[PDB]
């Protein structure tokens, strides 16, 4: 646009592409995202709207919303760096547990402020995660939730990322709960201390077969409900579950604790956000500074 002079491209999300931008008049640095469509309609700027009066530290703070000319822009605040790219160039050494903790920390924070204000992200991942110079680390691309995951992809042909969806998801529940957004966690949670994906999966069974082969093939006594699931097939292979000492080494039994009840099948036990903050492994909780190369 003629209001902002882009600067760059830093991001191709799941509903349009994001830039780094800058407004013209006030100098202030931004990330730009585009959306894509009929005109595109406004029963989303309704929900979209309500995400603009949702300021926490961590969330993204979601600056302006233009419509104009049937398109969409969304105005956020600007942060240096994604999750993603941090774990990649912390790959050699691993990021240290205190760091890995605060931003944990930060995120739940985060999560029971848009749980409690019965809002979900849907989507988290590595590259929606924002962080600074400061130690903070913030919750961003809600997914704008759209409708619990429709379309499905950016807008042209890109590979939607399977690794954090929760498993009631990949069983065709049509109702998403908050349940969804701490599995998600638990799963970068997983990454960031083994400098690996938990689950890797390329395609949906992939996906869910990658989380039965770790933590069992789910049955009515773990998650009851489970074989009356719309995807839920007789047929699925049965694999016994696999000990944690095993899946996150060398995690300590408090992280080990608060993960698997992140982790837990059904949506109805795992742990909530408010609950996980209480948990033990934050009892020496701090805000370490990371050694970001900007
Ligand atoms: N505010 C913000 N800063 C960003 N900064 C940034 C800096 C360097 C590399 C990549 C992103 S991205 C970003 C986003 O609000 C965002 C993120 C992912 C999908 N859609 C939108």
């Amino acid at each position: 646009m003629e209001n902002f002079q882009k600067v760059e491209k830093i991001g191709e999300g799941t509903y349009g592409v994001v830039y780094k931008a800058r407004n013209k008049l006030t100098g202030e640095v931004v990330a730009l995202k585009k959306i894509r469509t009929e005109g595109v309609p406004s029963t989303a700027i309704r929900e979209i709207s309500l995400l603009k009066e949702l300021n926490h530290p961590n969330i993204v703070k979601l600056l302006d919303v233009i419509h104009t000319e049937n398109k969409l822009y969304l105005v956020f605040e600007f942060l240096h760096q994604d999750l993603k790219k941090f774990m990649d160039a912390s790959a050699l050494t691993g990021i240290p547990l205190p760091l890995i903790k605060s931003y944990l920390f930060q995120l739940l924070q985060g999560l029971a402020f848009c749980h409690s204000h019965r809002v979900l992200h849907r989507d988290l991942k590595p590259q929606n995660l924002l962080i600074n110079t400061e130690g903070a680390i913030k919750l961003a691309d809600f997914g704008l939730a759209r409708a619990f995951g429709v379309p499905v992809r950016t807008y042209t042909h890109e590979v939607v990322t399977l690794w954090y969806r929760a498993p009631e998801i990949l069983l065709g529940c049509k109702y998403y709960s908050t349940a969804v957004d701490i599995w998600s966690l638990g799963c970068i949670f997983a990454e960031m201390v083994t400098r690996r994906a938990l689950f890797p999966g390329d395609s949906e069974i992939d996906q869910l077969f990658r989380i039965f082969r770790t933590l069992g093939t789910p049955d009515e006594v773990v998650w009851p409900g489970v074989t009356s699931m719309p995807d839920y097939k007789p047929s699925f292979p049965k694999w016994a579950r696999q000990d944690f000492s095993k899946v996150v080494p060398p995690l300590d039994e408090d992280g080990r604790s608060l993960l698997s009840q992140m982790l837990h099948y059904d949506p109805n036990k795992r742990i909530s956000a408010k609950a996980a903050l209480a948990h033990p492994f934050f009892q020496d909780v701090t805000k370490p500074v990371p050694h970001l190369r900007l």
